[PDB]
């Protein structure tokens, strides 16, 4: 057996041994042909007229395996001048096989052509296309730039604020943990703001959701785009000062709605809290402890098979793929989850809301249960998104393997998958929901019921999820809360986001506030991080009560703990496993001391987060809003204004007794002290207790409470 895949496995930033390196060669450019044929004596492949040998030898090694890697078989083409039809022969030790006809067409960049790029007036030029035989796969141009402009943008970023100077693109992706190491993103947005020192303003997207590429060097911006059959690049400029800017992008894609005030209360989180015993005892100790909390996630509360269905909950099966009502189950009392109901009475009482983990998976692992009625019902009624064949697309992901994906573009089949939830919110009065994943559709020519291919549609996806669980809970009268890590372009009007996955380390905490300013230059409002990482061992609590001091001063002040396998000692990211495992007697009364001050924060984040819908300018907002003109603001990227009135500080190295902070123009109060404070560079004592905080002298005697 023999098999190649000219797109290969279609990995965003990686490539499959099955396939052909590049896939789309420039003229001139030789072209890799990998091949996996994992028993075979030899392999060769026909090239046109001529005959190349195969020998016998980005994606992690595990990885590689996984698709065959030992066993694959590739060679280097001569240079490419001119479409070429090939296939591939092999045979063991006297039994052949040949593979079918493939066909790859050279391309060439040209700046003759029928395409347009329109809507960027005199601010683009260099205009040119990538065409074959096939057609115009790409276009490209520039964005003219000047001096001391920068480029803030492009969704959430975790390597730098001003991206000028750097390759970047973009694509949904999980990238777990190193985001700002590799330069990607679960949340990028083919737009941002081109804000400088003197001239008015202005900001651009481009308006797709097939991949963009971006660099920049000297005084231009190269824009390369993913082109479908029609070869037209609109370009939206906007024009105006930051702010007015992004309620240009915003108007035309779409802005938050305000959430209830309890989401700015703290989040608690852990994945190993897998039982109504767990929780439970989390959140007693948090009582208990008097750390005031308003939400906790409960990620593994599942079957594990559906994740639509409490663990251990008894049931008739409808063979049918049909939803479930509440009275269907029955929950026993030696069950994980002996009474979720009265469970989350409790916490309601308490005032503390419950959040579920969902993905928008079906696993196809098993061939019986109502996980595996609920897939064949997905295939026969046609909920699941599909290859170019008409066959289910399945998860070419790592974890989950094979998994369908619900076609949630589309409203009968968002109102299909979510109805099998709907007794999570009407019954068991479920206050939202994590929207995990959505990243999983890999390969071009994927098919959307809503006529979208997946180099258009595919990007499209975490959207339409968020959106989904939205309109489920809006459903049932109740807030769309939703908590998300990826997204695109519209993404500002659904739910809650968070920064995704990392490691506890200094670096992860410079990254993380990074991703929240870049996401909320582009109108992502209620956006938050697991303080101080949740992946690897326990951070110590130095990282810890800096992550936690600062994440009180953030949208979303959340920790969040990854799966451990249930090892001992836990992985907990609580305040006192957290001290526990520090042997710092600090920990728990200063995270206390934090967590009091973010509820008596609660009252301003609702005024301003209404402020921010209303006015579009930020809510956790870099200085570049209020301040443009200002070069002095580009050394300290890490500083933002929470809402109008508060600058925010972060103290983002380990060992700092002292910590500077540039104050822009206005008057100042020092939160801490009441003290006023001159305009200029402040140094202050940082010791655990204290991150520097800043209030507009104004209205101090507003936010004096707050810090009394």
């Amino acid at each position: 057996m023999i098999k190649h895949r000219p797109h290969g496995i279609e990995h965003p930033y990686a490539v499959s041994p099955d396939q052909r390196v590049p896939v789309l060669p420039l003229a001139g450019e030789p072209v890799l042909l990998g091949v996996v044929a994992p028993e075979a004596d030899r392999v060769v492949c026909e090239w046109g007229t001529l005959e190349l040998p195969l020998s016998a030898t980005h994606l992690s090694e595990a990885q590689a395996k996984s698709l065959g890697a030992d066993g694959a078989w590739s060679v280097q083409t001569p240079p490419l001048a001119e479409p070429v039809k090939y296939r591939f022969h092999a045979h063991r030790g006297g039994a052949a096989e040949s593979t079918e006809w493939f066909e790859v067409s050279p391309a060439v960049w040209t700046a003759d052509g029928v395409g347009e790029v329109r809507g960027g007036g005199e601010r683009v030029r260099g205009v040119e296309w990538l065409v074959s035989s096939q057609g115009v796969h790409r276009g490209r141009f520039r964005l003219q730039l000047q001096d001391g402009d920068r480029l803030v943008g492009f969704g959430e970023r975790y390597d730098a604020l001003d991206q000028r100077g750097r390759e970047l693109d973009a694509v949904v992706f999980e990238q777990y943990k190193a985001q700002g190491v590799h330069g990607r993103t679960y949340l990028p947005m083919p737009f941002a703001h081109v804000v400088g020192a003197d001239g008015n303003g202005w900001g651009f997207h481009v308006r797709t959701s097939r991949r963009t590429w971006y660099s920049s060097a000297g005084n231009e911006l190269t824009v390369e785009v993913a082109l479908g059959d029609e070869p037209v690049v609109d370009l939206a400029i906007y024009e105006g000062d930051p702010a007015t800017v992004l309620t240009g992008f915003l108007d035309e894609v779409g802005r938050a709605e305000e959430l209830p005030g309890w989401v700015f209360r703290l989040w608690a989180s852990g994945n190993e809290w897998n039982t109504q015993q767990l929780v439970t005892a989390r959140m007693d100790t948090h009582r208990d402890l008097a750390i005031p909390v308003g939400a906790v996630v409960i990620e593994a509360w599942s079957d594990e098979q559906g994740i639509t269905i409490w663990r251990d909950a008894v049931y008739a099966v409808t063979e049918d793929g049909s939803a479930h009502r509440a009275e269907d189950f029955s929950y026993r009392p030696d069950g994980a989850w002996p009474d979720p109901k009265a469970m989350i009475d409790e916490l309601h009482a308490r005032g503390i809301k419950v959040i579920l983990w969902q993905i928008p998976l079906q696993k196809t692992e098993f061939s019986t249960g109502q996980v595996a009625a609920d897939a064949a019902a997905m295939v026969r009624d046609g909920h699941a998104v599909l290859e170019a064949d008409g066959t289910a697309y399945r998860n070419r992901g790592w974890w989950f393997p094979q998994a369908l994906m619900p076609d949630l573009s589309v409203q009968r089949t968002r109102d299909w998958w979510t109805e099998k939830r709907r007794y999570l919110v009407e019954h068991f009065d479920v206050d939202g929901f994590k929207t995990a994943g959505g990243e999983h559709a890999w390969g071009h020519d994927l098919v959307y019921a809503d006529g979208r291919k997946g180099d258009e549609g595919n990007n499209l996806y975490p959207v339409h999820y968020a959106r989904a669980f939205g309109d489920l809970l809006r459903s049932a009268g109740k807030a769309p809360v939703t908590f998300s890590r990826a997204g695109f372009t519209g993404s500002q009007a659904h739910g809650i986001f968070w920064a995704g996955d990392e490691d506890s380390t200094w670096q992860a905490f410079r990254s993380s506030v990074t991703a929240g300013l870049t996401a909320a230059s582009c109108g992502i409002v209620y956006w938050g991080w697991d303080l101080a990482g949740f992946s690897g061992p326990v951070p110590d609590a130095e990282l810890y009560l800096r992550a936690a001091a600062a994440s009180a001063f953030m949208p979303i002040m959340q920790y969040h703990s990854e799966f451990n396998h249930h090892q001992l000692p836990l992985r907990d990211r609580t305040p006192w496993h957290v001290a526990e495992t520090t042997g710092d007697d600090r920990v728990v009364p200063l995270f206390r001391r934090f967590a009091t001050l973010r509820e008596s924060l609660v009252p301003y984040l609702t005024e301003q987060a209404a402020r921010t819908i209303a006015t579009d300018r930020p809510l956790m907002r870099p200085l570049f809003f209020d301040h443009e003109n200002d070069p002095e603001i580009w050394n300290h990227p890490y500083q933002y204004l929470l809402g109008d009135e508060l600058l925010i500080n972060p103290v983002l190295e380990p060992g700092a007794t002292t910590w500077t902070t540039y104050l822009p123009a206005g008057e100042w109060i020092d939160v801490w002290t009441g003290d006023r404070v001159p305009s200029g560079l402040v140094t202050r004592d940082v010791p655990l207790e204290v991150v520097p905080v800043y209030c507009r002298a104004s209205r101090w005697s507003e936010l004096q409470p707050v810090f009394s």
